[PDB]
């Protein structure tokens, strides 16, 4: 689909086995969700943007459909505000910015 | 035109005399620079990613050209890593998510 920008570009995503919404975010190289338990493995990360660091949990190879296009990729978990999708996963899912 | 995410989708744009790179952020709600000095009144104001809250200067009604196409807003100017345009600009050049 075609989304404008009006309002946040909020989407349903389910990852494991689960619905969630989430920030569509090309501003973000790497995707972030709030606190949550997720089957696997995963190691120690912490990731910075605009008022410094978070501790995260970095899953590897997490599957995760978004808007009804999956993907499989790296999945930050931490206390983030907002489950963010960066770029790592949108550009599985083949989104493009256009104007 | 189209910008595909594979790397950080950074643009030109011209604001105040001034040609800079900047961020196209469909996740952050307002538009913030690195800092420069601009002319006129500006208003404190604090905005929030995910590490934390920072102190910026607000400006309004600000003319920014971004890559070619113009919009006028507010503008934040403070210390973010990087200059990130946000949805009251980007929704302005008919910027939209496609996939
Ligand atoms: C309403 O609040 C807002 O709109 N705040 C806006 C904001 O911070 N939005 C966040 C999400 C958010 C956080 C808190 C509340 C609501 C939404 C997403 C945004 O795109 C940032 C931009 C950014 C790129 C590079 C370095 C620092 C920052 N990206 C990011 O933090 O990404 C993370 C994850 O991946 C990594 O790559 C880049 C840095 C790493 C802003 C106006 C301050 C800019």
């Amino acid at each position: 689909p075609q989304i404008t920008l009006w309002k946040r570009p909020l989407v349903t995503i389910k990852i494991g086995g689960q619905l969630k919404e989430a920030l569509l975010d090309t501003g973000a190289d790497d995707t972030v969700l709030e606190e949550m338990n997720l089957p696997g493995r995963w190691k120690p990360k912490m990731i910075g943007g605009i008022g410094g660091f978070i501790k995260v949990r970095q899953y590897d190879q997490i599957l995760i459909e978004i808007c009804g296009h999956k993907a499989i990729g790296t999945v930050l978990v931490g206390p983030t505000p907002v489950n963010i999708i960066g770029r790592n996963l949108l550009t599985q899912i083949g989104c493009t910015l256009n104007f």
